[PDB]
């Protein structure tokens, strides 16, 4: 029966490179002399520590992260920052997630838009990913434009395609 997967892949290597950068570019600046201003990945949470003296510096530094993961093909809906951030002492900071994989949330989401649309397909959650399967490639084809039409949050991709 014909198949294909929902993803929402973040790939590891180009954040680091972002990352990276985005530190590159805070060493590089006069306004951050002196101040502590770290941005930091996670590798195994795709998950980036921003933190420094000040809300504003905060910001600035997700401004950079933000920039330079989107010259890696990273775009800004990826990246879920917390509506506020953590005061502590002298220090503020943040923790970045990456939107590596479709949370529970976003999947009851893409299941009830499967259901409605009636379409004679049927859908299962596997971990972070979602299987659509059905006996019409025509019916899979608009249950992808239904996902990326659906303004869920965040972007998704579609692989292994079997028939």
């Amino acid at each position: 029966m014909p198949s294909f997967d929902i993803v929402s892949e973040v790939d590891l290597q180009e954040a680091r490179n972002g990352v990276d950068n985005a530190v590159r570019e805070v060493e590089s600046r006069f306004d951050f002399r002196g101040v502590e201003a770290t941005i930091e990945l996670n590798d195994a949470n795709k998950t980036i520590k921003v933190l420094s003296e000040s809300d504003f510096q905060v910001n600035q530094l997700l401004d950079i992260l933000r920039a330079k993961l989107l010259k890696r093909g990273i775009e800004g809906a990826s990246l879920d920052v917390p509506d506020e951030f953590v005061h502590s002492g002298k220090t503020w900071y943040v923790e970045a997630k990456l939107k590596q994989g479709i949370e529970s949330a976003v999947q009851k989401k893409i299941v009830k838009l499967i259901k409605d649309s009636k379409l004679k397909v049927q859908a299962q959650i596997q971990g972070e990913e979602i299987r659509v399967t059905g006996k019409s490639r025509d019916d899979l084809q608009s249950v992808m434009a239904l996902v990326r039409g659906g303004d869920l949050g965040q972007p998704f991709q579609f692989k292994n395609f079997r028939d």
